[PDB]
This record gives C-alpha cells, structure tokens and sequence, in this order.
C-alpha cells in the first residue's frame, strides 16, 4: 500500500532525496560510507541490502536478534547484510524503525571492534 | 497481543487440518511435525507477529552463501550448537492458509535437498 507510496513517505520522514531507478530500486547514503538499497519483489517482499566489505568475521545467522532478521551473506568474495519483510501491514513508523535498526547494525559490524578474529 | 496470538493459533489449527497431520504443541507454543520420520519442522510465533520455521540439518554442513531471492521468504542456513539448521520467517499479518501451506512445502523440499 503501495511500495511506492511507502518509499515516498519514508524519504520525507528521513529528509533524504534520493535515487530510484526505472527498476524501482531506491538508494540512500548514510554519512557517505554506508549505502542501503531497497526494493520490493513479487509485489510483497520489501528487501533491504547493504555491502559490508571484506574481512568481516562470520556470523552464525540465527533468527531472534532483530525482527525481521538481518542476514550476513557472501556475494562476490565480500560480505553483505540484508533483511526483508512483507509489505502487507507495513507502515511508515515500522519501515523507519526497521531501516534505523538495519543501519545501526551495519555501522557496528563495520567498526573495528567487530574484528575478523571474531572478536575475540 | 491476544488477538495476534489467536491469529497464529487459528493458522496452526488450519494447517494441521489441511495437512491431516499429528501436531504437538509444547508449553512454549512451539508446534512440531515430522515428515516421513526423519524430517522435523518446528513452527513458533514471536511477539504475536512473526511465524518462524526451524529444522535441524543434522550435520555441520557446507556453508551456504545465505543470499536472498531463491525463496520468498528466504531460507537461511544458520549454525547452532556446532551444527547447521535451516530457518525461514514471515509476518503473521495477511498470511493465509494457502500461503502458509505452500511455504511449508517449499521449506521441506529445501531441507530434503540439503540433507541429501
């Protein structure tokens, strides 16, 4: 209801611009080091994605730490973080809290404290 | 709240009927069911809002890259207690019996492949 309508509100609330291609993928930069991409698949599945870079420790990838979960995947020899949920009943307050949780998690995983050694 | 949790219970009641299949529920409201006596899927709800499937994969498996896009919602391979598990979740809201049933079949089919 509908993905576009939701993204349009989202940007407003966060005061960001920001790019969207003819492919309906939305981009926004955070402090110019983080970039999150958002898209909707099958008219239902809202999908977040961000690159984390090289040399991240592995994550066990369990559910229960964030709702919805943030999963650490491997793409092209580097680590990424992604998260998805159904658009049905997703509102602006929740979309925003979610992107905020996602962004905070990316930030912490990129900090030196999250060392390859594990930490450790 | 109470209504969301009742919605989860309602869906489980529908699913077990549709599956015409023995369910167990424990004290924590975890539903279980075996398929052909070696595959066991557990279903629980969190915060009256999220349906979570879980299955043990039974070995410490070849890592999956854990990307999204292959199933909706994704099936994720986690590591728990030194072994691999498969899991998948989605919001309870707007989830009906036919989607629930299809999701469960996709998830079981994937577990089968990964145990092979």
């Amino acid at each position: 209801t509908t993905f576009t309508e939701l993204m349009q509100q989202l940007f407003l609330k966060l005061g960001l611009n920001h790019q969207v291609n003819e492919n309906d993928v939305y981009t926004f930069e955070v402090d110019g080091h983080i970039q999150v991409l958002i898209a909707c698949y099958h008219q239902q599945w809202v999908q977040l994605f961000s690159e984390l870079g090289a040399d991240l420790p592995t994550n066990d990838n369990l559910f229960g730490e964030h709702w919805p979960a943030h999963v650490q995947g491997r793409l092209d020899g580097k680590s990424i973080l992604w998260s998805q949920q159904s658009l049905v009943g997703l509102d602006i307050d929740e979309m925003q809290a979610w992107l905020e949780r996602f962004i905070d998690d990316i930030e912490q995983r990129k900090e030196p404290q999250n060392t390859k050694f594990q930490p450790n």
